[PDB]
């Protein structure tokens, strides 16, 4: 009836992709790691599989009206979402009625290909005001969770400077942020629906504390 989670063994090639794909989109953001926390590996406690009979469903079912709308190709793709809402998110699925207003493209869910960035994200905008027992945005004791989702693009539309919007425009499914000079120091992907995005991989993980 609802969310099934599946573990994965650490000695299986999924557990195995996922890993990589999140330890290495690893990058060093103009921040200094303020907003979340200062560090160049993760520790992964798990990653389970997400599994929800009628998400899957709104999700296939988007996925070929947008392919109806841009000739037959849904433009799938692999990206991580950062939020304090996974819990519900995984249970209920993402849902545009509680999307960031406050955000570059407007109203949409984000998404990024790197996951130090929605790392940021997983405490609040800014990282907010950090973990809920030590209030600290940079802790390397507790549990943090982030998601690795299908998302659906369809024909996204190119933008460089901030113009909130609250759909996609015309003709579009989706809107990417591309990285500007003066703007953006990586893409980030929005959508304005949320059955165009499966929240395929829960992840539980701890940021890590620095060597040299
Ligand atoms: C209360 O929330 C819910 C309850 C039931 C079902 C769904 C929801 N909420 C959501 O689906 C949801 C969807 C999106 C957000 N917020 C965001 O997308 C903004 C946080 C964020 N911003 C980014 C900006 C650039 C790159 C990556 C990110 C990112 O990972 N997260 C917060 C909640
Ligand atoms: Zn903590």
């Amino acid at each position: 009836q609802g969310t099934i989670l599946l573990d994965l063994a650490p000695e299986d090639k999924e557990y195995q992709s996922v890993e990589e794909e999140m330890q290495s989109t690893i990058r060093e953001h103009r921040d200094g790691g303020n907003a979340g926390g200062i560090f160049n590996r993760y520790n992964v406690i798990r990653i389970q599989k997400v599994v929800n009979k009628k998400l899957r469903e709104r999700f296939c079912h988007r996925q070929k009206e947008v392919s109806e709308e841009n000739h037959n190709h849904h433009n799938e793709r692999m990206l991580f979402h950062g939020s304090p809402f996974i819990n519900a998110i995984i249970h209920k699925g993402f849902d545009e009625r509680h999307a960031y207003i406050g955000g570059m493209f407007g109203a949409g869910i984000y998404f990024a290909e790197n996951s130090s960035k929605s790392n940021q994200y997983v405490y609040g905008i800014g990282g907010g005001t950090g973990c809920p027992t030590h209030k600290d945005r940079s802790c390397y004791i507790c549990h943090r969770q982030m998601l690795f989702c299908r998302v659906t693009l369809g024909k996204s539309f190119l933008q460089f400077s901030t113009m909130k919007m609250a759909h996609a425009p015309p003709g579009h499914h989706s809107v990417i942020g591309r990285p500007s000079v003066n703007g953006l120091a990586y893409a980030e992907y929005v959508i304005y629906r949320g059955e165009q995005a499966y929240p395929e991989y829960l992840i539980t993980y701890q940021i890590m504390k620095p060597e040299h």
